[PDB]
C-alpha cells in the first residue's frame, strides 16, 4: 500500500515529464520538491490526477446528459433510483471539490507548479471555488428538507434547483483544455482536428439542452393551451416521444430548417423559438469556421507550392519571356522539386552535426565512394568533404561543360545520361555512378573536352574553393593529393 | 474652475499622448499648438472629447433602439414623455453639432492635427455636416407646427419624418471607429474579436430595425386585408405582442429559418420579405466570413509549426530517407524545438543592448559560473563572452566528440547525461553544470578522449574561431589566459 | 474626320498605355505596328474598343434583364415595340460580331497584340465565333418567318428560341474581365472586391433568371392543374404579380427560406425546385468564400503583427524567461514598432538611390545638423553618412552607455530624456536634438562617464566601423577631421 | 499474344515512371523487380491496373447508383435482368479482389513498392480484406438459397442483406485517391480544385443514398398509416415519382430549406429526418470550407503584392513622411514593380547555369552589343559580365548621376528619355539602347556631368567592384581594356 500511495500523487518519470522537465534529475528534483511541501498535496502532471480527470469526464458527460432528462421528461426526483443516482454524483464531485485545495496549478510564466498549500488554498477560493460549490452540493433536496418544515409550486420552484448542477460543464471544459495540452506535449495532435472535435460536443450538448428546454418552459407553466404540446396534442405521450419531438425542433431552430409542426403562437415559444435560433446560428458559424481552418491545413504543403511558383509565373510575365522559354522554366522546375517545397539550407542549419553528417552519408557516400582519391582517403576527411556538394540538375540537350572555358567545378552522375564530346575521338556516354571534369582539381586551366545532357541528369558537383577550403584543414591528405 | 476648464479640452499627459506623440516635452508642445490656436478649440485626442464621446454612444444606442419602436407600434409621439425624450436628445446632438465645429481631425498622412478653426469648419461642412445635420433637428415637429397653420394623413407622412432621426447611425459608426483606433494603441485588442463585436452590434440593430419595419409598412397602408398582421389576427393585440412577432418574423427572414406563420400574399409582404433575407443572408455571410477570420488567428503558433514541420517531410521524402531515418529527425524536432516555432536570430536582432545581455545573462550565467575563468574574469568579459555561446541537442547514443578528429569546439551542459570514454580509464559521467572539451581553447590538436550522449543531452558550445573573435577586443584577458 | 477616324483605333499616349508598353517611343511603335497591318484593324487597347464595350455592358444588361421577363410574362413578341427593341439589339449585337473579327487579341505569352488581319480571323473562327453568332441573329423572327411558309405549339417553340439571346452573358463575361485587367493596371483596384462586386452581379442576374424558369416552365406546359401557378389561383393575375410572387419564390430557394406557399406537387415543379436549390446553395457557398478572402485581407498588417509578436512569446516560453522579464519584452515591443510591421532592411533595399536619400534626409538631417562637424561639412558627404545611423529604443533605467566600458559607438537623442552620470559632477540632463559619446571617434579608449535612460529614449547611432567605412571614400574629410 | 501479356503488369517508360523513379534505367531495374519476384505480379504503377481501376470506377459508381433504387423502388431482385447485372457485377468485384492479393502496394517510407507475394497477402488480408470481401461475394443471393432449404419477412430481411454491396464506396475512395495522386504526379494539378470535385462527387452520393433510405425505412415497416409515403397518399404512384419526392424530401434536409409537404409525425420519420440534416449540415459546411480554400488560392499573387505593399504604408506611417512623399514612394512601387510580386535573387539561385544564362542573355544582350567594347569582346567574357548588371528605375526629374560626385557605377538605357547637363553645352537628349557614366572604368575621379530622367527611365548599371570582380577571372580582357 504506502511505497504506491505517495507514489502516485508526485511526477512518475515518463514521456511527458521528461520532455516537460527536461530530465530524469530535473524531475526527481519536482518529486523532491512536492515531497517537501505538505501531507498529501498532488502535482498537476500527476498520474493520480489523470486517472481522477478521466472519472470525472466520464462521470460530468454522463451528468450533464441524464439530468436534463430526468429533470423535464419524468414526474419527480424523489424516487429511490433518483436518490440513488444523485447522491452517488454529488458526493463525487464534491471530493473532487475538497481535491481541488490539495490540487497544486500551473501558470503561463511557465515557472514551477505552484505547490505550497496555502497559496493554493488562496488561489482557488477566488478564481473557480463559487460555482464548483453551489454545483457541487444537493441544492435542490437540501431545500426541499427545509420546505418539508403550495405542492404545485415547490416542485416546479425545486426543478429550477435541480439545474444548478448544469454548471458543472465549466468543470467539463477546465479539465479537457488541461489534458488537451497534456496530449499536444506527447502525440502531435493537429490543432484544428482537436478544436473540432471541442466544438462538435458542446453543438450536440447544447442541441440536447436546448431539446429540453423547449419543454421544460411549457412544463413550468402546466402546458397552456396555447403552446406547441398542446397544440400537438401530446401532453399525455411517452416520454420517449416527447423527448424526440423536443429535440427534432431544437435542431431544427439550431440549423435553421424549421420551427416544428407550425410556428410559435405563444410568447413563451416565441422567446424560446429566438434563444434557440441565435444560439444555432452562431454555432454553425463557428462551426463553418472550423471546418475551414482544418481544410486550409491539410494540404499547405501543395499550396505553399503553387504560390512559391505563381512568383515564377509573376517573375517570366514581369520579363516577358517567349512561351518555349518559359516551358523550358516549367519544366525544370518540376524535375527538381518534383512538387516538394522546403528550404535545403535553413532544414540543415537547425538540425546536429551527427543528423547532418547521416543524411549527407546516405545520400553521396554511394557516388563518391567509386571515386580514386575517395577509396584511399580517411572517413573523417571525406565525411565532411560530402558536406560541400551541392545538388544540381541539368535538362536535355544543355551542356554542363563547354571545352576552352575555365573549369571552376567539377562533377558526379546521379542519375541521367551524359555525353563527352571531345573533337579528338567518338562520343563516349556516361551514366549513374560515374564522374567527371576532375581536372580541375589542384590545377588550373580551360577544360580539355564539352559535356552534355542527352537526357534529365541529376547531379553532384563542388567547387575547387570549397575543395582548398576542406583541405586547407587537413593538410595530410593536401600531401597525399598533391603526389597525383 | 479655470484650472480645469481650459485643461480638459488638450491632449492630456498619459500612456496614449506618451505613446503617440512620443515624449512629454512633445505632449506639452501640442498643448501650446491648441492654446494658441482659439477660443475654446478642442483636440481630437483631449478628456472632453472622450467623455463627450461616451455620452454620444450611450445616447445614441438608446434612440436607435427607442425611437423605431415609439414611431411603429404606439399611437401618436405628441404625447409629454415623448415630447420630453425626443427634445432632451435632439438638443444634445445639437450641442454635438456645434461641438464638431470647434473639434479639430486626424489624417492618414499622420501629421499633427489640422486645429486651425476656419481649416475645420470648412472641412466639416463639406464631408458629414448635412447628414449630422438633418438628423439633429426634430424635422418632424417643425412640419407639425407648420402643418398646423386630413388628419389620417399628415400622421402618417410624420411618422416617415421621424424616421430621420436613424441617420444618427453615422456618428456611431464614425465615434466608435475613432476610440478603437485609440484602444489599439493602448490596450493590446485583438482585430478579429474587436471586429467581430462591431458586426454583432450592427447584426442585432439591423435585426431590430427589420422587425420594426415589417409593421411600420402594414400601419402605413391602415393594416390591409391581405397583410400578416390582419391575417394572424392582431391588429389590436399589445404593443409587446406585435413587437414580438415582428422581431420574430425579421429574425426568421434574417437567418433564413420560415416566413412567420406562412408565406407573403401581398405585394408590401413579397418586397419587404425579400429585402430582409437579402440584409440577412449578406450579415450572415459577413458574420461567418469575420468567424473564420477570428479562428485562424487563435492558434496561429501551431499552425506555423506544423506548416513548418510538413517542410521537413517533404524533404525527407524528396531525398528518400528511410523510416529509422525520420524517425530520428522527427524525433529531434520534438526535443528541440517543443512544438514552439520562433527565430532566435531575428528576435535577438530587433532587441537592444540591455535586452540581449539580460536574457543571456538569465540563460546562461548559472552554466558558465561554474568555470574556472569565468569565476575570475571581469564582468564586462564574460557577459559579452556569453552572447557567442550556441545551443545544440544531441539525441542517445550519439557522438559529441570523436577521439582524434581536430576539436574547434567546446561544450557545457544544461541537461542530461553524458559519458567521456577514453580507452585509458572507466567511463566518467557528465550531467547539467559540468563542461567539457576545453582543451580546444588557445591551442591545437586532436581530441583526447571521446564523448557520448546517454539520455537526450541540451547543451551550450562555442567555437574556437567565435572565442577568437571575443579575447581580440580584451588582450588584458588574453595575457591571463595565457598564463593557464 | 479623317483626324480622329484613325487615331481611335490604335494605342492613345496615356497612363495604362505609357505603364503597359514602358515609354511614348514604345506606344509610338504600336501604334505603327497597327497603321501597316490592313484597313480599319482595332488594337485591344484602342479608345474605340473602350466605349465600343462600355455600350456593350450597357447593351446586355439591359438586354438580360428584359428579354426574360418579355417572352415570359407577356403574351407574344410579334408586336411593334418588341419588333423594335429586338431588331435594334440584334443589329448592334451583330455590329459587335463583324468587329471581333478586326480587332486584335492579348495573350500569356505577353507578346505584342496579334494583330494580322488572318491570324484574328483564324482564331475567333474556332474560340468564340458560334456561340457569339447564334445569339446574334434573330434565330426565333427567321424559324417564324419560314413556319408561315398548330398555332398554340409553334408559338410555344419560339419562346424556346428566343431565349438563345441569353448566351450573350458569355460576351458580357469576356467584356468584364478584359476592363477589370486593365482598371487593375491602372487604378490599384483591391482583388478581392472586385472579386465579390462579380459574384454579386452574377447571383441576381441567375436569382432574375430563375424567377423567370419558375413560370416559364408551366407556361409551356399550359398551367395545368397541380403547379403553382394554378394551385395559387394566380393564372390571371398582372404581369408584376406574376413576376414578384415567381422571383420571391426563386431568391426563397436561393436562399433556402422556404418553397413558397406550399412544397411541389408534380414533376415538373420538383426538378425545377431541385435544380434551383443547387444553384442557390452554391451561389451562396461562393459567396461565403469570397466574403471571408475579403475580410481577411483588410486587417492583414494588425495580423501580421499579432503572427510576429506570438513568436516572441513562443521564444520566452521555450525559454522560460520570468513575468517581469517578459513585460519588459512586450512593453519594448509596443515602444519600438507600436503595431506597425515593416522590414526596414528589405524596403530600403527595393528603392533607388534618390529616394533612400530623399527619406534618410527627412528622418536625421535636423537630428546631425546641430553637430559642430556636420555644421561645416560637405553636403555629399554627410547625405552619405546619415545612410549608416541605425535606430535604437531604451526603456527608463537602461545604461546606454557604462563608464570603463570600450566605447565602440556614439548617439543622437531623437525622442526622451537621458542623464549624464560621471562621479566628477553633479547628473546633467540631455533631451531631443542632443548627442553624445562623440570621443569614441578617431581614437580608442574607455568611456569616461555612464549615461542612463530617465524616460523611453529614441536614438540613433552609428558604430567607429561604420564611421570609417565613410571617411575611407572622403580622406579630405578625413584631413580635416583629423585637425580636430 | 506473349509478348504483350508481361509487359502490361510491370512499370512502361513513360511521363510519369520516369519522373518518379528518376531515369530509363531505374525503370528498367524496377521492370526485373518484378519480372524475377513471381508469377504474375502487378507493379502499382502498370498500364493493366490503370486500365483495370478505371473498368472499376464506371463499375462502381454505376452500381453504387443503381443498386439503391434496384432495392427501394422494385418489387423483387430475383427476376432474370436483376439476376444478370447482380452476377456480371460480383463477379467483376470477386476479380478485382483476387487482384489485390497479386497486386504490390506503396508506402510513405517512399521505398520501393512491396513486390513480394506473401508480403502483399499478409498485408491485405490484414488491411481491408474483410471489407472487400463481404461486399464482392452475393451474401443475399446465398442467404436466400438456404433459406429456400414467412414470405413478407425474408424479402424485407434480403433487402437489408442487398446493402452490404455499398461497402464498395472504400474501393472508389481507395482508387481515386491513388490515380489523384498519379495525376498530381503528370498533369500539375490544383489541389484545391481536385479537393472541391472529390467532396462534391460525395454530396451527390449520400443524397441520393438518403432519397432511398428515407423510402426504404416506411417500406421495411409496410408503410404504416403515419408516414410521410401514406401521408402524400403515393404509396401506389409510379417508380419515378416516388423517388423524385424522396429525393427531394433528402435534399431539402440537406440544404436545411425544409422538410417536404410537413414535418415528421410518426418515431421512424423524426429519426430519418434528423439523421438527414446532420449529414446535410455537415457536408455544406465542408463544401463552404473547400470553396474558401479554393477562392483564397485564385488571386494569390495579388494577395500577396497588397500584403507586401500595406507594408510599405506601415514603414511610411511609422517615419510619417508627407504625403507627396509618399506620393513619390506609391507611384515608384507601380512602375517598377507593376503590380507583379516575385524575389529576382532567390528565383535566380535555384536555376541552373544554362537557364541563368539564357534569361540573362534574353534581358540585356541586345542593351550591351551597342557598346564598343562588347562589339569587339570574347562570348564567354560578355556572357559572364550580363549576369553582375543590377535593375534600377527612376522617376522624372531625379538625378541619376551629380556633376562632381564620385563615380562608383555606369549605366545602360532599356526605356524612358535622359538628359546629360553639363555646362558646357546644350543639353543631349538620351533614348532606349544608349549608355553612359562609362568614364568610370579602370580610373578614379569626380564626374565630369550630371545626368537626370526626363521621363521614367528604366536602367541597367554595373559597380566597378563587380567589373573588377569579372575582369580578376579574364586577364586576357583586362590586358584589351587597359589599352583603351
Ligand atoms: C432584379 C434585376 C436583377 C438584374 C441586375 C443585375 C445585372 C448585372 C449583371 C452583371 C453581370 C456580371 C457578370 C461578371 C462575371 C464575372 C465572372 C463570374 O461571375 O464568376 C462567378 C460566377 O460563378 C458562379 O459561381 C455561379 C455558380 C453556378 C453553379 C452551377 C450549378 C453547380
Ligand atoms: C442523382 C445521381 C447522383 C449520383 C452521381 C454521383 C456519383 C459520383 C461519385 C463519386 C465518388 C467520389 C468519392 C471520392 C471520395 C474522396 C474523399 C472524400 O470524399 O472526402 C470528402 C467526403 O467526406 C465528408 O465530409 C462526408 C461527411 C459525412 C458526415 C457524417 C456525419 C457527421
Amino acid at each position: 500500500m504506502q511505497r504506491q500511495f505517495t507514489s502516485m500523487l508526485q511526477p512518475g518519470v515518463n514521456k511527458f515529464s521528461l520532455r516537460m522537465f527536461g530530465s530524469q534529475k530535473a524531475v526527481e528534483k519536482e518529486q523532491e520538491r512536492v515531497k517537501t511541501a505538505g501531507f498529501w498535496i498532488i502535482h498537476p502532471y500527476s498520474d493520480f490526477r489523470f486517472y481522477w480527470d478521466l472519472i470525472m469526464l466520464i462521470m460530468m458527460v454522463g451528468n450533464l446528459v441524464i439530468i436534463p432528462v430526468g429533470i423535464t421528461f419524468f414526474t419527480e426526483q424523489t424516487t429511490t433510483p433518483w436518490i440513488i443516482f444523485n447522491v452517488a454524483s454529488d458526493t463525487v464531485f464534491l471530493l473532487d471539490l475538497i481535491m481541488n485545495f490539495r490540487t497544486g496549478t500551473v501558470n503561463e510564466d511557465s515557472s514551477e507548479i505552484i505547490l505550497d498549500p496555502k497559496v493554493i488554498k488562496m488561489n482557488y477560493l477566488k478564481s473557480w471555488f463559487v460555482v464548483d460549490f453551489i454545483s457541487s452540493i444537493p441544492v435542490d433536496y437540501i431545500f426541499l428538507i427545509v420546505e418539508k418544515g403550495r405542492a404545485l409550486r415547490i416542485v416546479r420552484f425545486t426543478k429550477i434547483l435541480s439545474l444548478l448542477r448544469l454548471l458543472r460543464l465549466s468543470r467539463l471544459i477546465r479539465y479537457i483544455h488541461q489534458w488537451e495540452e497534456i496530449f499536444h506535449m506527447t502525440y502531435d495532435l493537429a490543432s484544428a482536428v482537436v478544436r473540432i472535435f471541442n466544438l462538435i460536443g458542446m453543438m450536440l450538448l447544447l442541441c440536447h439542452w436546448d431539446g429540453c428546454l423547449q419543454f421544460l418552459v411549457p412544463l413550468l407553466q402546466d402546458f397552456p393551451p396555447d403552446c406547441w404540446v398542446s397544440l400537438n396534442e401530446m401532453v399525455n405521450d411517452s416520454w420517449g416521444k416527447q423527448y424526440s419531438y423536443a429535440l427534432f425542433k431544437a435542431m431544427s431552430h439550431m440549423l435553421c430548417i424549421g420551427y416544428g409542426a407550425q410556428a410559435p403562437v405563444s410568447m413563451s415559444d416565441l422567446w424560446i423559438t429566438m434563444l434557440s435560433m441565435i444560439v444555432g446560428a452562431t454555432c454553425y458559424a463557428m462551426f463553418v469556421g472550423h471546418a475551414t481552418a482544418l481544410i486550409q491545413s491539410l494540404d499547405s504543403s501543395r499550396r505553399q507550392y503553387q504560390e512559391k511558383y505563381k512568383q515564377v509565373e509573376q517573375y517570366m510575365s514581369f520579363h516577358k519571356l517567349p512561351a518555349d522559354m518559359r516551358q523550358k522554366i516549367h519544366d525544370y522546375y518540376e524535375h527538381r522539386y518534383q512538387g516538394k517545397i522546403f528550404d535545403e539550407e535553413n532544414i540543415l542549419n537547425e538540425l546536429n552535426d551527427p543528423l547532418r553528417e547521416e543524411i549527407v552519408n546516405f545520400n553521396c557516400r554511394k557516388l563518391v565512394a567509386t571515386m580514386p582519391l575517395f577509396a584511399n582517403a580517411d572517413p573523417n576527411f571525406v565525411t565532411a568533404m560530402l558536406s560541400k556538394l551541392r545538388f544540381e540538375v541539368f535538362q536535355p540537350g544543355d551542356y554542363i561543360i563547354r571545352e576552352g572555358a575555365v573549369g571552376k567545378k567539377m562533377y558526379f552522375i546521379q542519375h541521367g545520361v551524359a555525353g563527352v564530346i571531345t573533337k579528338s575521338s567518338k562520343e563516349m556516354k556516361l551514366t549513374d555512378g560515374s564522374y567527371f571534369g576532375e581536372i580541375c582539381l589542384l590545377t588550373k586551366g580551360r577544360r580539355t573536352a564539352s559535356v552534355r545532357a542527352d537526357t534529365y541528369c541529376r547531379l553532384y558537383s563542388l567547387s575547387v574553393d570549397n575543395f582548398n577550403e576542406v583541405l586547407e584543414e587537413y593538410p595530410m591528405m593536401r600531401r597525399a593529393f598533391e603526389t597525383v
